[PDB]
DNA sequence: GCGTGAGCTAATCTATGTGAGACTGATGTTAACCCTAACCC
């Protein structure tokens, strides 16, 4: 349901609805992360539904931008029950910044409004993460002047 | 992704009226208690 109000006219709804829904996505991942992880299927749901947001066409930056935070927020309590799956992390999101905003003379087609949420979900893992790649740190720091 | 102005129809919003529910008190009716034409032993 608030997915559905998140697709709505009259903007101030529209604000309201996006509102509580960042809201209610980083309550969750709060006591998700605030215990030890045995609901794992919420957590799969989770990351299935984002995908399948972010893996079409069918929606304005809105939606695209509240699943991407999502995904940043569960990044961090993920690495409890699955090893390595952060390390996973921290890859596909800078490789869809480089594919999606990385070329100079951006034709982006309304591709900005994105970004922040792109900056605070790659420092959400970022926090827990041990061991950076070190490779990819270039493209952080290409990614955070091109934000800046 | 988002401001900003125009027209509209939905939403009042009070004035006035009408009826349902609760109430209250004057009233008249029935009734307890006793007295009275009249006779006549």
């Amino acid at each position: 349901v608030l997915l559905k109000w998140c697709a709505h006219t009259n903007v101030e709804l529209k604000k309201a609805a996006l509102s509580a829904l960042e809201s209610f996505l980083k309550q969750v991942s709060n006591m998700v992360a605030k215990n030890a992880e045995m609901h794992k299927n919420k957590l799969q749901y989770f990351m299935e539904q984002f995908y399948g947001i972010i893996r079409n066409v069918d929606s304005n930056n809105k939606e695209l931008s509240i699943a991407i935070r999502g995904y940043g927020l569960f990044a961090g309590p993920c690495k409890v029950i699955n090893a390595k799956d952060v390390d996973f992390m921290y890859v596909e999101l800078i490789q869809r910044c480089k594919q999606m905003f990385l070329t100079q003379t951006d034709t982006g087609d309304d591709r900005v409004y994105q970004m922040p949420s792109f900056l605070q979900s790659v420092a959400s893992v970022l926090l827990y993460l041990d061991t950076v790649p070190e490779v990819y740190t270039p493209v952080l720091e290409h990614l955070v002047v091109m934000q800046i």
